[PDB]
């Protein structure tokens, strides 16, 4: 979770940012990255299910510019073709992708773009990422 209004300072929310770190141990125990980083990501953004703002800062902090990059590539298509498959002849995505699951109202797509988030965070080093680093 964190705040980022346009023109304004990063206000974060700490409080028990000791719970990202858990899984910063975790993409240790594995190689750079690698498919590991899914498994704890997994249990934790699949548990939590955190809004599209720690995604910034997730995304921002955890990841880096070019892991972000390619990362959304997948998910870019990833929609293209996640919605072509029959989701529900597509009703709220329309809208931006922080939207859908930014609201409370419409949650399905919070449920769904978590499971094409995670598809986009497990297919990192076998289809976008550097496990020359990560």
């Amino acid at each position: 979770p964190v705040m980022h209004p346009h023109g304004a300072p990063p206000n974060h929310r700490p409080w028990q940012m000791k719970d990202l770190q858990a899984i910063k141990q975790e993409v240790s125990q594995a190689a750079p990255g690698s498919p590991q980083f899914m498994q704890t990501i997994r249990l934790a953004v699949q548990q939590f299910d955190p809004t599209a703002k720690d995604l910034q800062d997730l995304l921002q902090y955890l990841c880096s510019s070019l892991v972000a990059s390619l990362h959304h590539q997948q998910l870019d298509s990833l929609i293209s073709e996640a919605e072509t498959r029959g989701i529900t002849s597509y009703n709220p995505l329309a809208g931006p992708l922080r939207v859908q699951a930014n609201n409370p109202q419409q949650q399905g797509l919070r449920r769904e773009y978590q499971q094409l988030w995670l598809a986009a965070f497990a297919a990192l080093p076998g289809s976008a990422k550097d496990p020359s680093w990560a």
